[PDB]
């Protein structure tokens, strides 16, 4: 499923991340674009043979099991395919996890790089919320 911005934003503000660990909704929704361009069925493989999945491009490397990742963990306790459906709970609550590991939203390189100290509020302007 490709999300509409402002129903992504419907979506991640209903499943609790609206200033989640601190972070204002925007931030979310300005993730998930540079991420997966707000499609739930978004993929990348990584250098390292691990894989991304999901609007948030939750990686195998420690949080879902996708069976062809050596030595990986699966942190969140799911498939990785649970991350490419259109009901976004799993993606959200394994997101909650990996905010929660300490580096908080770093943990994202692209929203490091693309969201961090932007006026990522932009991303949820006009949201019926």
């Amino acid at each position: 499923k490709v999300f509409g911005r402002c129903e992504l934003a419907a979506a991640m503000k209903r499943h609790g991340l609206d200033n989640y660990r601190g972070y204002s909704l925007g931030n979310w929704v300005c993730a998930a674009k540079f991420e997966s361009n707000f499609n739930t069925q978004a993929t990348n493989r990584n250098t390292d043979g691990s894989t991304d999945y999901g609007i948030l491009q939750i990686n195998s490397r420690w949080w879902c099991n996708d069976g062809r990742t050596p030595g990986s963990r699966n942190l969140c306790n799911i498939p990785c395919s649970a991350l490419l459906s259109s009901d976004i709970t799993a993606s959200v609550n394994c997101a909650k996890k990996i905010v929660s590991d300490g580096n908080g939203m770093n943990a994202w390189v692209a929203w490091r790089n693309r969201c961090k100290g932007t006026d990522v509020q932009a991303w949820i302007r006009g949201c019926r919320l």
